[PDB]
C-alpha cells in the first residue's frame, strides 16, 4: 500500500545562490567542498545537490502528507536526518537517522531525482506491505 | 492554580486501522504486542490503547493551550514524552520525560479515560500552587 | 551582508506574573534565585530578565524571519539555546548551543537592550561576510 507521496522543484540558481552562504541549513547536510562546488549555478554540484535538496524536500512531504489534521511530528532537524546516497551507477536511495527512522521502519521509500537546466526535480513513494 | 485543561476523541474504528500499520508515531508509544492487539477494533486492547492515546492528545492540548499566541515549545516526538500508566485497580497517571517534564515540574496532571462503543475521551487538567 | 533582523518587546509586569510560575519555559533559561527576583514586576531583575527574555525572541526572529516560505528548522527547546550574557560593563553578547550554533557559524549576532518603566525591547541583527 502506498503510505505518502511526495515531489519537489528547486531552483538550481536560487539553491547556487544559498548554499555555501553562512546562516543557512546546508552546513548539516553538505560538505564544504560539496557546498563550494555547489555555489557556481552552471556547475555539476549545483544540478546534483540541487536534486538531493528536492529528494529531501520530496520525502518529508511524502511522510508528513500522510497525516493530515495531525500535529507535526517531523525533528526541526529533519533535513540532516534523510540522506540521497547513490550507487556507483548513479542510482538513488534515500538513508534515514533518528525518529524519521523508526516511523518508516517497514517502508520502502521509492525515489527518483532529475534536472534540466534551472530546474531539479525528485518524486518519493513510500510504500508499506 | 489551573496551567491548562484539555479533551480529546478518538475514533476507536480509525485508531485500530492505524495503530498496527507501518509509516506511522505508534511504534514509539506502543509495543508490537500492544499494537497487534489493538489492531481490532472491537478488541479490550484497541478501546484502552485509543484512550491512552486521547490522554496524551488532552496533555499536550491542556499544555500547548495554556500559551496562546507563543511559539509552540512541544518536541517533535512529543507524543512518546508523556505515558499513561495505570495502578492495579486501574486509575491512570501520567509519566513524562524529557523538556515536557522539566516544564510541568511542579505541576499536577489530573487526568481521565473512557470509552465507549466507537469512542474513546480523555480530560486532563494541569494545576500548580 | 544582512542575514535577518528583529525586534521585540515584552511587557515587564506580564514577564514578571509568569516567569517564576510552574508549567513555563522559564525554569530552562532562568535560575530559581533569577526567577525568584523577577517575579516582583518593579525589580532590577525583572526588567534585566524581561529585556533578555527580548533578546531571545529578537535572535529567533532575525533567523526565522530569513527563511520566508521555508519550513522553520528552529528546535522546540530554542529558548534554551540562546543565552544572552553580559560583560563587566554591562554589555550584552548572544551564546548558541545546539543546531543554531552549527546554523549561525560564521554570523555575526549583534544585539541590544532596553528598558523603560513597563516595557523591555531588543533588536538582533545577524550579518555574515
Ligand atoms: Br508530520
Ligand atoms: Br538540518
Ligand atoms: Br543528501
Ligand atoms: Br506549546
Ligand atoms: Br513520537
Ligand atoms: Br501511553
Ligand atoms: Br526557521
Ligand atoms: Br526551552
Ligand atoms: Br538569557
Ligand atoms: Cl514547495
Ligand atoms: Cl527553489
Ligand atoms: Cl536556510
Ligand atoms: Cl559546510
Ligand atoms: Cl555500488
Ligand atoms: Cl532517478
Ligand atoms: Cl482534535
Ligand atoms: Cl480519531
Ligand atoms: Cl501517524
Ligand atoms: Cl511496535
Ligand atoms: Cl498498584
Ligand atoms: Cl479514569
Ligand atoms: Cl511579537
Ligand atoms: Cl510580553
Ligand atoms: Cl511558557
Ligand atoms: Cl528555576
Ligand atoms: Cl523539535
Ligand atoms: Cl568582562
Ligand atoms: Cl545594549
Ligand atoms: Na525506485
Ligand atoms: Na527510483
Ligand atoms: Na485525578
Ligand atoms: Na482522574
Ligand atoms: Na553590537
Ligand atoms: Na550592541
Amino acid at each position: 500500500g502506498i503510505v505518502g507521496v511526495g515531489i519537489d522543484l528547486v531552483s538550481i540558481p536560487d539553491f547556487a545562490e544559498q548554499v555555501d552562504q553562512p546562516g543557512t541549513v546546508f552546513a548539516e547536510t553538505f560538505t564544504p567542498g560539496e557546498r563550494r562546488d555547489a555555489s557556481d549555478k552552471s556547475s555539476s554540484a549545483a544540478r546534483h545537490l540541487a536534486a538531493r535538496w528536492a529528494a529531501k524536500e520530496a520525502v518529508i512531504k511524502a511522510w508528513s502528507g500522510s497525516r493530515f489534521a495531525q500535529r507535526p511530528v517531523l525533528p526541526a532537524d529533519i533535513h540532516r536526518d534523510i540522506e540521497v546516497v547513490t550507487d556507483m551507477w548513479g542510482r538513488p536511495r534515500v538513508r534515514l537517522t533518528g525518529a524519521i527512522a523508526e516511523y518508516l521502519a517497514d517502508v520502502t521509500i521509492h525515489v527518483s531525482l532529475t534536472h534540466e537546466g534551472d530546474t531539479a526535480a525528485a518524486v518519493a513513494i513510500l510504500e508499506a506491505p
